[PDB]
């Protein structure tokens, strides 16, 4: 396609536009059974448009949005049991994670500049669950990843970071609350006994069970799990994404500090972005508001209900799920899962790829849809 | 403020909200003249909201939301002469600028790999009038800047880079097409010679001019100034921002490498982010088709008008401005300007801080809005 001289009429352009939204997937239609988006809040389409020209990277401009991005960020840190938290409605997941990687590697420069460690490059204890996001860190940042293996469990191996934090000079640990592949949560109580006996930062990758694990009614909880995640553990950093389970619009991420003391650390304006959208605040303040805890229990464990459906019909129809689902996230075992994905996918099953199909029951999958993707899934394999 | 257990209504939230945008700026009330933003172009609220729940970070569901960013990468490309670029709409012109400087980092990790470069650490050639977004990549990516000098029309010393490149090896060299300060436009022709010549990558940052450039009626350009900087000229990537001068709602940024060739180096998905918006590219290529050049060029010489028109009411004045422009970026200099720039502030008028006060006359920015701008300025000289 080609610059013309000559303008379109808006039904021009509108139509070409709408045709090209046909050829995508909806959340709604049964199809996405592998995303940790799904279906935004109706009133967040509003609060877009209200808010669709505003700028947070030049706060002063727009007062009242930046208000709304602290208020935001206090709705969050209040769920996460921190109340001066301080932090930002950044981009996503990984623009959190990133902005955590910064601070840890600027800790590591003061010290570096003082004498005070022995590594060129900050040694960071990474599970080897971690999402991509920690990896284009490691790649832009040049950071020395320690990478933990996982148990049986598929969560990290807190022995190996209690030894590798005695043979080693460590400068982060992090901990994941909400694989992304599983939904498993790491002993994120221990791991911070482990850094704060050893003064050793610990950022917590809530991205998605952040928003789920607060919410989770007492029969999805299992024996043995630790669901404790959160600024009660006394923890440095905790990346948190409305726009995952918030139901926000992306881009909606979040990533919350401590305290203000973590803002010099971030110094180089303390996000990656410069330009970047006003609304994110504006919706994760919106929704949290206007859902309360109430309503966003009701969606979290709506999830859980059908997740837990999934896992038991999968089993009667002797599949083996990888584990008992801990968040709204089942994962079925299959040697030809590459194969079988692209026979669900011809069938109109979007699912995801351990050597498995993975489902995130986010809330736009619905029982009939469970019920369908079994049938085509029964088919598929005769 | 707390998270609530119960949720409140749609009626209480938005009115909240709107009492919270209430203290925001917006661009057409005649406060906002150091914003590289402006109003959107009110067809693209309606692309915003069929692209809403999209996500460019798997495309895989979205194909037609991706066809769209491929075509809008092709109009950007056709408009910057390379019917073959590469490149994506991204978050804006910091990921853009971060990404070429990503690509410029794994073309020396590969010399560094093979034996073929002496130098630790990336060294590039950045001018002192660079974007803050290329410290942030300095701080994050371990790169090594040699900053180059500007001469005295503000542009960077050709000179100076030939020899940096003889006596030093460099893997990259910077040029902008619109500095954020003063809107001046390197001589990317020179240096894309040096380049060449040398064999080094060439990244020019038009996250601004990149849209006001190519549109220039020739009234406006000066003798001697050379205004050419895109793929003609055989460099390797441009920034450029269809958020800035495109019209296009944030977040809507633009990166185009010459080739895909240069998809290898950005290996570690391309993008910084992740899970990112899907209506940028949607709105970026829709903007152009229904603007096309004609609808951009009436757009960008109204504001060079109006640019023009401050200059000659400036001198009138008895103000000196800095230069006389190049693009629609006009800077007063002021020995008291951080004072006169909040004396501005109490009386409504918002500029942005060289010692000098700098306006972007941005489409929202009209004559009636100069005028009044004038008898304030004149007002606080008393
Ligand atoms: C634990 C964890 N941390 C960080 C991130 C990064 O967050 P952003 O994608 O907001 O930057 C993710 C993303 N999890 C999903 C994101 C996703 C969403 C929708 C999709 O259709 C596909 C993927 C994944 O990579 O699987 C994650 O799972
Ligand atoms: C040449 C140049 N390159 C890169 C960027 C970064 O682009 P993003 O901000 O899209 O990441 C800018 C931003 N120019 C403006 C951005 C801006 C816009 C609106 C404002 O109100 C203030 C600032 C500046 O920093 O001045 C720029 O001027």
């Amino acid at each position: 396609r080609n610059m013309q001289e000559k303008g379109v009429s808006e039904k021009e352009i509108l139509e070409e536009l709408k045709k090209y939204r046909s050829l995508d997937l909806k959340y709604e239609d049964g199809n996405i059974f592998g995303s940790m988006c799904s279906n935004v809040l109706p009133i967040t389409r509003k609060i877009v448009d209200i808010f669709l020209e505003t700028n947070l990277g030049d706060p002063g401009l727009f007062k009242g949005t930046k208000l709304l991005e602290e208020k935001a960020v206090a709705l969050l840190g209040s769920l996460l049991n921190n109340k001066d938290a301080y932090g930002h409605i950044v981009s996503g997941g990984t623009e959190a994670n990133l902005m955590a990687l910064r601070c840890i590697k600027n800790i590591w420069r003061e010290k570096r500049r003082k004498g005070l460690s022995k590594n060129e490059h900050p040694k960071i204890i990474v599970p080897i669950t971690a999402h991509f996001s920690f990896e284009k860190g490691r790649e832009m940042m040049d950071l020395e990843y320690i990478y933990a293996p996982i148990k049986e469990d598929y969560t990290i191996d807190e022995k190996f970071v209690k030894d590798a934090v005695e043979d080693y000079d460590v400068d982060g640990i992090i901990g994941i609350a909400g694989t992304t592949e599983l939904g498993t949560i790491d002993n994120i109580e221990e791991l911070s006994k482990i850094a704060k006996e050893n003064n050793i930062y610990i950022h917590v990758d809530a991205a998605f069970g952040g928003l789920v694990i607060p919410f989770l009614d007492d029969k999805y909880k299992k024996k043995g799990v630790n669901y404790k995640f959160d600024f009660s553990l006394g923890v440095d950093s905790i990346t948190i994404d409305p726009h995952a389970m918030g139901h926000c619009p992306i881009p909606s991420g979040g990533i919350l500090f401590k305290d203000i003391g973590y803002k010099r650390y971030l110094d180089v304006q303390a996000t990656i972005l410069g330009t970047r959208v006003g609304f994110g605040g504006a919706c994760t303040y919106a929704v949290l508001r206007y859902l309360g805890r109430e309503g966003q229990r009701k969606i979290v464990n709506e999830c859980m209900e059908n997740t837990l459906y999934l896992y038991k019909k999968l089993k009667e129809n002797n599949f083996k799920p990888v584990i008992e689902p801990i968040l709204n996230i089942v994962a079925i075992e299959d040697e030809d899962y590459k194969e079988v994905c692209k026979k669900l996918r011809d069938r109109g099953i979007y699912v995801s790829v351990v050597k498995a199909l993975r489902i995130v029951v986010m809330p736009h999958i619905k029982r009939e849809h469970i019920d369908n993707f079994i049938e085509i899934l029964n088919s598929i394999k005769r």
